[PDB]
């Protein structure tokens, strides 16, 4: 069900979420002075979410999530990436360098307290409303001094929710010592990563497992060989039970971003310059490289992965641009603007109506730059990698930069073909007059030839190839240098994405402001019940049901995949589609365990009516008794336009089943120690 | 359910339909002396059926079915293959040439009298058992001399059934004057055609309507002016009440060939030669096709339907590969010999293992030959365009073939790119000792360099190039012509697939010899009620229940698609997404008469278990009663390999819902005549 509520909406969501088959006691989920179930999720390494799943400091989160220390600990010697990696006891857990994990130790309303203090700054349109730098000296003013001091690991910080109308100071935990204890191999955590990226039904075993250290007190400590086990407060216990349609589920994590209060001027903005674009670009610059790949064996390993992370951008834009053309996202926008409006009107109160119209306005003011901004950004800026050749002892320095530039991956003569196409593109929708002044060339020295101009780029830039970079120094002429076709270029390019940037970036405060009186008429008119404040990267609870849906006419996808949905995708010659030897194994076996359903099938993953975001990977998913059922890991896109309207008949979390999670720690890794630490339950 | 049944089969599958939902009485369906639903079953121009549905002779088909007539009748000033065609009177009905609707007024079962007149023929050996010709001579003496002197309109046919175990007599009767009545636009009758051939869910309304006009007294004339509608001895009620999951569903049509009584080793060649080659060869050239569609825009246009027709068999191999793999077909067929093996030992009867190892050792015998065959078919004679580029006033006459040749949808650069990656290939495949002649020169003239090869043939051949033709003749030199790379290329292949037909033309009768004693064992040992026999071109029934499947992991296809799935699927630009402007406008007002379900869903298609192949295009669909509640049209690609073994889990045939034909009757064409004249019953 719809939103992502701050733990202090807890009471006023609590008889819908009953209604829904939650069983706990308000109490035990979330408590303002006493230790609940808050205190088991943590904010883990930044952006990802993760959840304290044993007594002594075990943390499951995603393998996405854990890939970057995976990696860092992998070798061709022990390649722990390919195979997995299991701890087989406490001191090989692997620490990690840089990491750390973070619990919400306290959270308190401060609305008061900072609208009283904002109230000294005389200026009526300051935006140190929403600066981080100003709430923070908020924050460690009322945390007093010597907070730091009397509060080992505990950290402050101030933040504004529904556009500065309503403020919460958190009180963080942080941990840097975080020791890798368990991976599957990533031929199950990353089981179809590419092709079945935003897709449902999905058959990925996507987690991983560290564990927290700490001193002999449990407080946080860098990283040493004396430093112990955390004994958390409380840890999640782990269900056997599984999961049946409709069944309640619910999560808490850390959403990054939403878009609730658009108007319904900026739906149309979103989809007609920042989706639009982004979607004819990298349909260009996707297909070119496609071309390519398909054309040359040795192209598709160089260009694989930069093709991959441009697809996933594009794919969510397509997949937005689906709910806008088919849900009636302009729609529920303009009602909801107009309901404000007639309300409004009624209060005589004009000031919601003027917010409204100044939004509209900035909107319509900007849209030729922003529309600039977009056609550089996606076109050139990201389209073309010789947008980012160097730009001027310092020959080292720029030959080292030549090498990252025109690294193991490039392939001049792809990045050529896809720069012709992109910039043939990019010269049809930018006149003369707006273009990057050295774009001019091709209307004046190349008479309209997009491959000419190219061509010479390439013919006489000191950067075209190894032998050109070589020779050029070798005999330094700088004199050559100034003159360079691709320096002229990358920094003609830059320069127009900087100017526009710099003009573009004061349109936002206007639409900053008219959102606070925005969203204000709108909780004074209908309450907070049904109007929950956009994501903002801190913590929030989302519940719904396990349960599938309709994605067209005469199809349905069911809420539960299985291991035979994994054997069926088996593709040996695809690397996304490997299965590994030892599941493959227990298949055959039908060795499943206790973790099986009684019918003998193993499950995977589920999916749930959650109202989720980038930022809840890893975030625990718990049944109707708080008891942890599964591990959130991605979103279908059918349902990526809710972040900024929800769909209930179309947007699912999508999860990796605990059971699934379990077989893999037993049958695979043999990891028994981590089952025999963890509370499972029936 | 399984099977296509021979009508003097009902009897023994009544209990079954019966308990699947069948409530007509046997005699009403089929009986051998009177009135049934089978005088309202047509075999349409020699391939399709269709059936009749009106008390004046019209006659309801698929659009595929109709296609060429409507296009005969079709111009630029009244193109009815786009814009439909709808007669408003009797009088508009148009007449087509060389076309014809068979009924069957009589079938007899004659396997004693055949059986007894094959006791002339000495040789035990002998292949007139099967032969068309000595059939025929039997069917002549027993229909009497003076037949169709007696009896207008009538012929009879014998045909053998269960491998020569069974003959069939069939009298009968056909109509020469059939006339095209009304036909849906293009855009509906096919709806998806090349992107949703062989798929489930399908949203095409793949219909057209003729009618049958006879003499005044209801015999089959010659067209004339003079001519009036047929008032046929049986038509179909149409069914106003829909279908629901589980409702009963039958068929009956005109089957071409199954495959049911395989051998285990049989399943084993058509896997590892007919479809892996069809695949590989296939693949190829449709790959490179692609390349140079997407390439070039007018490539496209002179493409895309080469490129379909390739597509078509290809997909059907691909889908008979994935249920030889995945479904235990090899298996069923192993388990099937191993059975009637046992049996027979038991017996005291060697014959049935013998037959079975006369396969066995005949396959295996013919197994490189058939592999050359393949290889040659499938990558050249279809796959190179230029094998069929012609071999010698008649310059006039060479001229003509030329011009078919390269027509204006033939690229002479794109015939060479195939060329390369198919010779490629079949040059790997094939060593050098069984190459056609000519290929031999890759190696021994073009030190194995293929694109030299096939440019050298370009370069030098007469019809490589318009005015490489033109300036042959203009000064013709006899003298080249006997040189000319291209033909002796065309002769070359020509030669070698002739040679490979001639050599592999003897094993086939040794295997039909073997099928005849298989196939005795098999009725001998288990009856006939659960071993259907093979179709042979001639009138099945099968019955089966309206009902969807589960493709794969998590996913559901259901029974009915809707009108709501066409919407969905609307694409402008691409032709076969285009959706009817008032089809479109009938959706939007939900003018959907009495034609909808309670709930306002207007249904365009259904599926069913029951078991189709080629053939049953156009097949009536009938309810429990006999009423007519669709027409069939394709069937699933999970089901193609059902030939051979019937999946009772994937199987369907793929129905059009008579709500929707009644439907773009009435909205679509406004022909209200016709509703009028049909009997539409609730
Ligand atoms: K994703
Ligand atoms: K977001
Ligand atoms: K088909
Ligand atoms: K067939």
């Amino acid at each position: 069900d719809e939103g992502m509520w701050l733990m202090q909406q807890l009471g006023r969501k609590y008889a819908q979420m009953k209604e829904r088959g939650l069983k706990m006691k308000e109490y035990d989920l979330y408590n303002p002075n006493g230790t609940s179930l808050k205190d088991a999720v943590v904010l883990f390494d930044g952006g990802c979410t993760g959840e304290v799943v044993s007594d002594r400091g075990l943390v499951l989160t995603n393998h996405h999530c854990g890939y970057d220390m995976i990696q860092a600990h992998s070798t061709l010697e022990h390649n722990y990436l390919e195979n997995g990696f299991w701890a087989m006891r406490e001191a090989d857990e692997l620490p990690n360098k840089d990491i750390s994990v973070v619990f919400i130790d306290k959270i308190e309303d401060v609305t008061d307290y900072v609208k009283k203090e904002l109230k000294a700054i005389k200026d009526p349109n300051s935006m140190d409303y929403l600066s981080p730098k100003y709430l923070q000296k908020l924050a460690d003013k009322k945390a007093g001094k010597n907070f730091s001091a009397k509060n080992p690991g505990l950290s402050v910080e101030i933040k504004a929710f529904y556009g500065g109308n309503l403020y919460l100071m958190f009180t963080k935990k942080t941990y840097t010592d975080v020791r890798l204890v368990g991976a599957p191999p990533s031929s199950i955590g990353k089981f179809g990563a590419d092709t079945d990226n935003w897709i449902w039904p999905r058959h990925t075993g996507d987690f991983s497992i560290f564990r927290i250290y700490a001193d002999k007190n449990g407080n946080p400590a860098p990283y040493s060989e004396d430093n112990v086990p955390l004994k958390p407060k409380r840890f999640f216990n782990i269900s056997l039970g599984g999961v049946q349609e409709n069944d309640y589920a619910m999560i808490m994590g850390f959403p990054g971003t939403t878009h609730r209060y658009f108007t319904a001027s900026e739906v149309d903005e979103w989809k007609s310059i920042d989706n639009d674009i982004r979607i004819r670009m990298r349909d260009i610059r996707q297909g070119v490289m496609l071309r390519e790949m398909l054309a040359d064996p040795q192209i598709k390993i160089m260009y694989s992965a930069k093709y991959a992370a441009s697809q996933n951008a594009y794919k969510r834009a397509i997949g937005a641009n689906w709910a806008i053309k088919t849900r009636g996202l302009r729609q529920n926008k303009q009602a909801m603007q107009d309901r404000l409006i007639a309300w409004g009107a009624k209060q005589g109160t004009p000031r919601y109506e003027e917010a409204v119209h100044e939004i509209d306005a900035t909107v319509a003011k900007r849209a030729d730059l922003r529309r600039r901004y977009w056609m550089i950004e996606e076109g050139i800026i990201r389209g073309i990698e010789f947008a980012r050749s160097p730009i001027p002892e310092a020959i080292d320095k720029i030959r080292t930069r030549y090498s990252k530039f025109a690294n193991k991956d490039y392939s001049a003569e792809v990045d050529k073909k896809v720069a012709v196409a992109m910039l043939t593109e990019y010269l049809k929708e930018i006149p003369y007059e707006n273009l990057p002044l050295h774009l001019r060339l091709v209307k004046d020295r190349f008479a309209g030839d997009v491959q000419a101009y190219v061509d010479d780029i390439f013919a006489r830039s000191v950067f075209g190839s190894e032998a050109q970079f070589d020779a050029f120094a070798a005999v330094p002429s700088v004199e050559k240098l100034a003159e360079d076709p691709m320096v002229l270029f990358a920094s003609s390019v830059f320069d127009e994405y900087r100017k526009l940037y710099n003009e573009l970036r004061p349109y936002d405060d206007p639409i900053l402001r008219a959102q606070r009186t925005y969203i204000a008429g709108l909780l004074e008119m209908d309450g907070d019940q049904d109007q929950f404040p956009d994501a903002n990267l801190t913590l929030r609870f989302t519940y719904g049901q396990v349960k599938g849906y309709s994605p067209r006419d005469n199809v349905y996808y069911g809420h539960q995949t299985t291991l035979d949905g994994v054997m069926e995708k088996e593709d040996p010659d695809n690397w996304e589609f490997v299965v590994d030897p030892k599941l493959k194994a227990v298949y055959e076996r039908k060795d499943f365990g206790r973790y099986a359903d009684r019918s003998g099938r193993m499950p995977v993953a589920f999916c749930a009516t959650t109202h989720t975001t980038g930022g809840n990977s890893g975030s625990p998913v718990m049944n109707a008794n708080g008891e942890l059922i599964g591990l959130n890991f991605d979103r279908n896109w059918e349902g990526v336009g809710g972040d900024i309207q929800y769909l209930a008949d179309y947007q699912r979390s999508i999860i990796v089943d605990i059971r699934y999670v379990l077989l893999v720690i037993d049958k695979v890794g043999g990891c028994q120690r981590l089952l025999d630490e963890m509370n499972i339950v029936p």
